[PDB]
């Protein structure tokens, strides 16, 4: 199929001052681009191995596939979760679900911040939808392990806590980044993803 | 391409009294048969996901692929590593490599037994060949993780320490099984695998 | 402080025909006994390493501590989760929570069975209580990884799917064991653990 | 015992232009300092749990202990592995061992670079000594998992490939960092660590 790097839905500087333009440009044009390129190389090798019945080769390719495939999945969602027009609080049924499942919007922010701050090493914090239980759920994922492929939860909002997501601007202080990012959450997109889950 | 269950190269009772016939029949005709069938099912699902560029589906299939594919890889080697004509010590260049890399055959036996006894949960102990270093090497693998796909070492001799490999006969006493298995190691096969590495 | 092997609260043959006496005696008097003894050995080594500030030694002991400590935690709960007086359905608030969180008791049984059947290698299926969300939750754990220590969920009902839990009687057919075990679930104990959570 | 942040054996700018002073200052005074502080907090909680026989609490503390304890172990070695007076090639028996085990010094550099470049996510590349085999060995470790505590190999030379080790200067281009770091390897320290392994 040949995966492609999706265009960013805004200018690299559109999320300033919360995420600076240098980070956005590196994150999209270098990090995400590399995931796409390496995913395409890995998928081609997997097709060769499947055609030959080389199970050893398939298994040896799994780390690169999950890492670059997961990186592509996660970053593709991440870009749509952010917006220069973002921030504030969601409305409608998503806000109702947040209050129901987490108590309040403020308590939800505390819980998702805590999950994202708690990642040791590289990883992601997620607000997801549990289809079987029919409610929201917070989870963390290591490295580039993607939410749906590894947990079954449908991703609604992801917070990248790899050092490349914040280090140039916030250095070691991940909590300052986690506080800033709330100003650019695209609740319109998160709402669209949530509504798609229900019926 | 479709993987197939290899026939056992000897009678189910050929390894008695070291591994009883009930274990051999269950291990081959039930456990390995399930791995092969589930591998073919997983590979077909992966081919579909690859054709659609569904990376989430590919990643969700990785555990089943490594588990069932590794199960097929490991057990296919295992049956050839055992023989009613086995036991004793290897000869020729394999024996020389064992003495060179481990000090003696007895010291090698201690190291492979220790790796196999040390597995917590299900897994395998392996004598492998390190192609880059050009020498033998011992490693342990969890569950059905196969040696070459996860470490790059070429498998020479594998010891299955899943409970289904010994429990009916030896119950919880894994060391009794490890002591018995040395009497049925097919050093002719281990030598063939070793000589193929040095080509 | 020294951990001790709890006596089984019933006869080794009390769960027949669902779990035979040979399994119960081996499972308790051999498998659990080894976990307790190895836990005490590991804890003593950890106390020495902590006193010396030997972080390398502490980290090297982590696998044995989680394996044997988890083994002790899990099996101590497991014996109380089973009873000759078991089977049937729970009553009162636990039944209400099951219907509320899973739809029905039968749907809950399907979800916990699926989690337990889905374990690849050794592990456990759990019904737990999520304190932060205030509701029930199903999770699976690998090897002897204990539920609360690794997920934060409070354990209510655990299903051991290590091969030593069923192999002598059910051989490779784990689903037959899972079908049988429902006849001996001690819902009185599961209810007590649940009520302690809502205090 | 109360672990302490070791003084750096040189000025924060002593490794320029290969690793800039801002990185060295953040890496030591923020990242390593945090590992030490969090290690001390975690060890105190572990002492409490050991005194109470709370195995659940001990296991829940394992991730923080390995992460911060491993971070302390790894960075303490890393600082001594570098020097403004470094670079070039080792001499004496260490050089003899490198030629013997890897073919040449240049081939060793290629192998350690490849292991360090190959880390997906956060981690480390290591040249270690295998006491049982009596020879050098290259390995990679994820996150802050320390070499000796998780593999048994004695650390000789470590290459930190966490993004915070290079990102401010080299951005996403880890290979440029891996090339530059060879100019500051303190082969006198690596030789001391190697000689300590033999007899
Ligand atoms: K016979
Ligand atoms: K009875
Ligand atoms: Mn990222
Ligand atoms: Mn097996
Ligand atoms: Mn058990
Ligand atoms: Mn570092």
């Amino acid at each position: 199929m040949k995966h492609s790097l999706p265009d960013l839905p805004y200018d690299y500087g559109a999320l300033e001052p919360h995420i600076n333009a240098q980070i956005m440009q590196l994150h999209h044009s270098k990090h995400h681009a590399a995931f796409v390129n390496n995913l395409n190389v890995t998928e081609e090798k997997y097709q060769e191995a499947l055609a030959k019945g080389d199970v050893t080769a398939q298994i040896a390719l799994q780390p690169a596939l999950k890492f670059n495939g997961g990186g592509h999945i996660n970053h593709s969602i991440f870009w749509t979760n952010l917006s220069p027009n973002g921030g504030g609080e969601p409305k409608g049924e998503l806000l109702e679900a947040i209050k129901r499942d987490f108590g309040s919007f403020d308590k939800f922010k505390e819980k998702l911040t805590a999950a994202s701050v708690g990642v040791q090493g590289s990883g992601w914090g997620w607000l997801g939808f549990n289809k079987e239980r029919g409610h929201l759920q917070i989870a963390a994922c290591p490295n580039q392990d993607p939410l749906q492929g590894t947990t079954g939860l449908i991703p609604l909002l992801g917070i990248d806590v790899w050092e490349h997501a914040y280090y140039l601007q916030y250095k070691n202080v991940r909590p300052d980044y986690l506080k800033a990012i709330w100003n650019v959450i695209n609740w319109e997109n998160v709402t669209e993803r949530y509504m798609a889950c229900k019926k």
